[PDB]
């Protein structure tokens, strides 16, 4: 499978933030806002990553992250000239992602909890259908909400619906098979090519799975200036209370196989004269 991070759109909300910086390159706490959503990826075994931004943008995420070896995975970069929806991740990404099934992960999103992991690599070991993930917000209205009912089987999911059906956000975190490229290709604009009509695809099919967040997940709005400061404030508590590293690229390329302890101790050392290569090194001599 491979992995898809939408990270481009205006920064308008954002600004004055985003007059000069791009929204994904901002801070949560000690990272680029992209390291998290990056992760998310990484922890379901995705290894063949695609990243889309902006034009003005892309070359700064390129000089971020490069071409992946050194957490031993695979970055590439594509331009979307203008924000005209989701599910132009997947026409932009067409040769990219081939015969192969695809993840697609909101460069803004952020996600947290204690049984996560086990959540995507399940999700990225069914080879068929599609599996979105809900999550209980105060404000359902501003999102896609699904509906199940059951027995948790999807019912219905609408997008920005005026009277919503459940507490259920759809977050920004879309499994998919091959199919989603002719999919994506055959919805029509609502002016956007909208996630939710892919899902609508799927759903008509029967084929659409949800996983619903409840205790204890967490899904981070990283939209306004108030909500990027509950983000980083959320990280670093959890970080520096319960002595863990959220979205630690190089620990979880190491945790994972992807890279030996010497080539770890390699991208600590740069970090030493700073904090975040003293928790790396910590992890290296185990
Ligand atoms: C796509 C859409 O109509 N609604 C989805 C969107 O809502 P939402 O109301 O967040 O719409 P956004 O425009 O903020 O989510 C879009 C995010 O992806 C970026 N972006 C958007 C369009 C685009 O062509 N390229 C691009 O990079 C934007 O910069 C933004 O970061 O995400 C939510 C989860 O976070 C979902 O619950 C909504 O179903």
């Amino acid at each position: 499978m491979k992995g898809i991070i939408l990270s481009g759109g205006s920064g308008t909300r954002l600004y004055p933030l985003t007059k000069v910086v791009s929204k994904q390159l901002l801070p949560v706490y000690d990272k680029p806002m992209v390291y998290y959503p990056l992760s998310v990826l990484m922890l379901a075994g995705i290894k063949d990553i695609l990243i889309i931004s902006t034009p003005e943008d892309t070359p700064r995420f390129e000089q971020l992250l490069g071409g992946g070896s050194e957490l031993g995975i695979s970055l590439s970069y594509a331009v979307q000239s203008s924000p005209d929806g989701l599910a132009q991740a997947f026409i932009i990404g067409e040769e990219f992602i081939g015969d192969d099934n695809v993840a697609l992960v909101l460069g803004d999103n952020i996600f947290y909890g204690h049984g996560f992991t086990e959540l995507l690599q399940r999700a990225a070991n069914r080879k068929s259908g599609a599996t979105i993930f809900g999550y209980n917000v105060k404000d359902p209205q501003r999102f896609g909400v699904v509906e199940f009912d059951e027995k948790g089987k999807v019912i219905s999911i609408e997008e920005k619906p005026e009277e919503p059906k459940s507490s259920y956000a759809v977050t920004g975190l879309y499994f998919y098979d091959n199919r989603v490229v002719d999919i994506a290709k055959n919805i029509t604009p609502s002016g956007e090519l909208e996630i939710t009509d892919v899902n609508k695809a799927y759903l008509e099919l029967g084929e659409l799975h949800v996983e619903l967040l409840g205790r204890g997940f967490a899904w981070l709005d990283t939209g306004t200036h108030e909500s990027l400061l509950q983000a980083s404030q959320f990280i670093e508590t959890i970080e520096k209370r319960q002595s863990l590293k959220v979205a630690c690229l190089e620990e979880i390329a190491y945790r994972m196989g992807y890279i030996s302890r010497e080539q770890l101790i390699k991208l600590a050392e740069p970090l030493m004269k700073n904090e975040y290569g003293q928790y790396l090194m910590n992890l290296a001599h185990r």
